[PDB]
């Protein structure tokens, strides 16, 4: 897009003046850090300043800057192949003046297409810096007035921390337009909402607010000023300074991997300034500085309002406290408060664990959950029938990362997490129903016995009557160590897109507890027929199918389609005739 | 104080890395040199000068290379390496000039340290001199029969003059190295055994390479080149004979980064910028021929050693190729493998599946699969088996995207068996008996698409490719298969999210019947005696869920499924 710029900033016409503030505080920046591993790197012009002219008279509007400049070398590159182009949104011709300390003066010349460089005839007039100048246009042929540019760098030079002067009439000298102070730097109190956002705005674009914001003065073993921001959409970051002046945004450790997506700035006076960027990122300092982003980052996190937290931040953001419990051991408490998840007490709203714990009954000390690869599968499932039935609340694990983010938090709140998928599952037993068990379970043992030594032989590790099923006629409960059918998922999946085949393992191609329900009238009808002829294959050929859909029911995969669809069939034909 | 009596077996490797060193060094000088005039200024030479001393028990390693400054000294020096040359010696003395600071001396009892001034001054003019104080229980390195063919048996490959103090019965230096490289050298003079030495020298490997060439380009440019493939999964940078760098990340391809080698020529610019020089025009010519060449190599390789060995270690990388390199990809698609119906476990090359196509087949019929078991169990290759058609089996991600690449190989289409498109010639009268057999099953076809599987199904036809099968389910042309539907969702789920309404994920598929199937011809039969019955229509669903996982998708409601189900298996017992 050459000419296809213009038409669609139409709008943002005045913002060539920003981007060329934003250039030249950048080239302040560079300079001022060469200058800290290089007493002479200044000698060349002594101040870092942003100076403004309106010469009316030529059409010609020039914005000097004292920073690193560029050399010959650097003008045919930089300046070519948003941004430097946004003058042209209002001038037709562009000439910039530079030097640089490794180079002599050039001026630098293009109307739109193609280039030039001569050295500049007149010799070196800056010491070093660049000027650029706009043969500003017809109707951008007003910028020239003594309080257009006045106004404009008022609004677009806010959060520049250098000095910005225009040549002004009051006889024609400097005249200082913006506050060095950086906002970071001045008290709380005295900070506004606006500013705090317009800040946001100011390092970022996007143009919409921050989701939150926190701004502290750290006390202790490192002091520092900071201002954190969490932004309003996971994209798909920290500009570090050392006594006011800026160092570097090029350091990941800043924040750990699950908090990479924080943005904003932190001012130490007590990191070395006069060093080099490799010594600075393995100071000692700096772990200390992380430790405290992280806690106030957290902080900031648990200030979002209740509502605001669950619809906005939770859904951008939550993956990442769900790693953020994996990988922070000292804040794993601070951290499982945060998470939120769905559960059966409601179809769509999520949950904290505080919730869930306030709901408990007073006797029930495990926090039931229910992993699988959506909520309707999860919910549906046979492991939840009665649990559900009796009131227990279980909470649905829909997404690959939340069941390594359990199995990586012990407990919450003096509460253990059960998976219903697994042994360990508990009901309180009332002498009347404990009694009425045990009758059952010696009732069905000719079934059980059947089961486990011939009708479904090397199949499963035992056959037991259940306590967890409702509508279901049984079911495969993995051991309490042992992988779950949404593990073997996850895993398969890993296997395949990356994994050697691990079909051999140790829990992954184990048999499973095969638990059946006494009260299902298929279950009955199948206790009946067995003790009459145990060798009666069509009950035989029916627990068959029954276990395989079981298998499918409980979250495994099945180990042979073919031959699954080869007994349905089959029982479909003495189902009929056919 | 674990490696004095283990590292032893290879014992006398301490030359070897301190000639290793020296070599680098002289390397590092050169290469500041091609930019800096002044480089070369205390010394015009680059050479290795080992020296012996049989009075004072002293062994030195001088190089003429780049040195070492005082801050260079405490950093580089201490914890194969450097380190190496403490299983000889108790006491390493290195005395070193830098052109950026003045001549010190370092001395090190395989503990602490001390780094001075040399008293002496500025004697090295520039380099480093290793002294070793050795050990008397293993100072047999300082006999002139021993250094002698120890310095020839690790500087085979040492592209800089090493000498050695010696005479003849006048004490003068003496070669024990010729400077002139492998890749330069006429490729009838080089014997198989110095490739395979020459590749351990750089790689540190210690096995040999899968396959290796050696070649010299002509034309828009010339150069001389040695490239070899490891056996499992760095090229080195010359012009006019000096070493530049190995540091440019693209001088292959992505797909072939294991190729390592190295590239020497005369028309690329010396004396310039490594900045400068990665960019040059020249560069990306030798960068083609560079793919090219090693494609001749790729297929050079013997029929079974090609199967076997290349094919199990980079033929993902081939497949990833076939993607990635668009000028080359009709050259890739020749050494593809796959599984095949044609044999259990064997591999074929798409040539081979060609020369066995039938008369008037033009397209090659392919199933993907998550295993090679539900590829070659699929409803979907029935009847194609039975008639005599080979499928190719694809039982990895890449595959389908590999094959996607590729439009067409050998004048012929790709064709998946889980998509409509399949095709069966028929005479007249085979055409004529399908046309009556088909508006034999019509009042089913329109039972099932208006009132059994209502809005589950795009349309029910009467399937041409199942012989066993009562059904299955078949995408469209432009629509997602069951594997596709995997690799997607299993990535939405994975990383995505939020893609339940997706391009085509919830796409309704054609639902195809077997009409010599018993429980299809009862259904018909069944379905004209009273239509609203509640037990063909269970036979229906129950059969379309079961064609559903069959066919690779995945079952929508589970429960509903286990709930039809067992009211079957109530029929099948208590009735
Ligand atoms: N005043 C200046 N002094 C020195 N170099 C400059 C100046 N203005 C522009 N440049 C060079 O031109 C390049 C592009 O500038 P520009 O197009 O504004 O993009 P940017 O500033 O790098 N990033 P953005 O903030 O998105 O515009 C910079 O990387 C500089 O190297
Ligand atoms: N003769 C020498 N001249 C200049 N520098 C040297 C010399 N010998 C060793 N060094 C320095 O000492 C460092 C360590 O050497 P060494 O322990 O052999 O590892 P390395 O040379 O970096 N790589 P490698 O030898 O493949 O393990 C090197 O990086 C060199 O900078
Ligand atoms: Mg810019
Ligand atoms: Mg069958
Ligand atoms: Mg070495
Ligand atoms: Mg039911």
């Amino acid at each position: 897009m050459m000419k296809l710029i213009i038409n669609s900033l139409y709008k943002n016409k005045e913002i060539f003046l920003r981007e060329l503030i934003s250039n030249a505080s950048d080239a302040l920046d560079k300079i001022r850090l060469i200058s800290l591993t290089d007493e002479n790197a200044l000698a060349g012009n002594e101040e870092l300043t942003v100076k403004i002219k309106c010469d009316k008279e030529k059409n010609l509007l020039h914005v000097t800057d004292t920073g690193v400049g560029m050399t010959r070398e650097e003008l045919v590159k930089n300046l070519g192949t948003v941004g430097f182009y946004s003058a042209f949104l209002v001038a037709d011709k562009v000439i910039v003046t530079s030097k640089h300390n490794n180079d002599t003066q050039h001026i630098w010349e293009s109307d739109s297409n193609e280039f030039s460089v001569i050295a500049d005839p007149r010799g070196n007039t800056l010491g070093r810096g660049t000027t650029i100048t706009l043969v500003l246009k017809e109707e951008a042929s007003d910028y020239l007035e003594l309080d257009t540019i006045k106004n404009l760098v008022k609004k677009y030079s806010q959060f520049i921390n250098f000095p910005i002067y225009v040549w002004s009439s009051k006889v024609w000298d400097w005249e200082l337009m913006n506050d060095i102070k950086p906002i970071w730097q001045r008290p709380s109190k005295e900070v506004e909402d606006d500013e705090y956002k317009a800040f946001y705005k100011s390092f970022s674009k996007e143009s919409d607010d921050p989701m939150a914001y926190i701004h502290f003065t750290a006390e202790g073993e490192v002091t520092f000023k900071s201002i954190l921001f969490v932004p309003t959409s996971a994209p798909r970051y920290i500009k570090l300074y050392v006594r006011r002046v800026f160092i570097t945004d090029d350091f990941h450790d800043m924040m750990p991997k699950y908090l990479n997506f924080v943005k904003g700035v932190v001012d130490s006076d007590d990191l070395p300034l006069n060093v080099s960027r490799e010594t600075l990122q393995q100071h000692k300092l700096l772990k200390v500085i992380r430790k405290k982003l992280v806690r106030k980052t957290l902080d900031m996190i648990k200030k979002i309002a209740d509502e605001k937290y669950n619809d906005t931040f939770w859904k951008e953001f939550g993956t990442n406290i769900k790693l953020g419990v994996i990988e922070d051991h000292s804040n794993r408490t601070r951290l499982a408060k945060l998470l939120r998840f769905q559960s059966s007490h409601h179809p769509s709203d999520i949950t904290s664990l505080d919730q869930y714990v306030e709901r408990m009954k007073e006797k029930q000390d495990k926090i039931y959950f229910m992993a699988g690869s959506s909520r309707k599968e999860a919910e549906s499932s046979p492991f939840v029938e009665r649990l559900l039935k009796k009131g227990y609340e279980v909470i649905y694990l829909t997404e690959p990362v939340d069941e390594y983010c359990i199995q990586a938090l012990p407990e919450f709140d003096g509460k253990r997490f059960q998976n219903v998928a697994k042994e360990g599952v508990k009901f309180d037993e009332s002498e009347k129903t404990k009694e009425s068990r045990e009758a059952i379970e010696k009732e069905f043992e000719p079934l059980l016995n059947w089961m486990k030594d011939k009708a479904l032989k090397d199949k499963i590790e035992k056959a037991v009557v259940s306590q967890r099923l409702t509508e279901s006629p049984c079911a495969l409960v993995a051991s309490q160590y042992g992988w779950s059918g949404n593990m073997e998922r996850i895993m398969k999946a890993q296997a395949y897109q990356t994994g050697k085949d691990i079909s051999t393992n140790y829990y992954a191609s184990q048999k499973k507890t095969f638990e059946i329900n006494p009260r299902h009238p298929l279950i009955k009808d199948m206790l009946r027929r067995v003790k009459e002829d145990e060798d009666d294959k069509t009950v035989s050929d029916l627990a068959v199918v029954l276990f395989e859909t079981a298998t499918l029911r409980s979250g495994y995969l099945l180990p042979d389609t073919k031959a699954y669809g080869d007994r349905i069939e089959r029982m479909l034909r003495l189902s009929l005739n056919i």
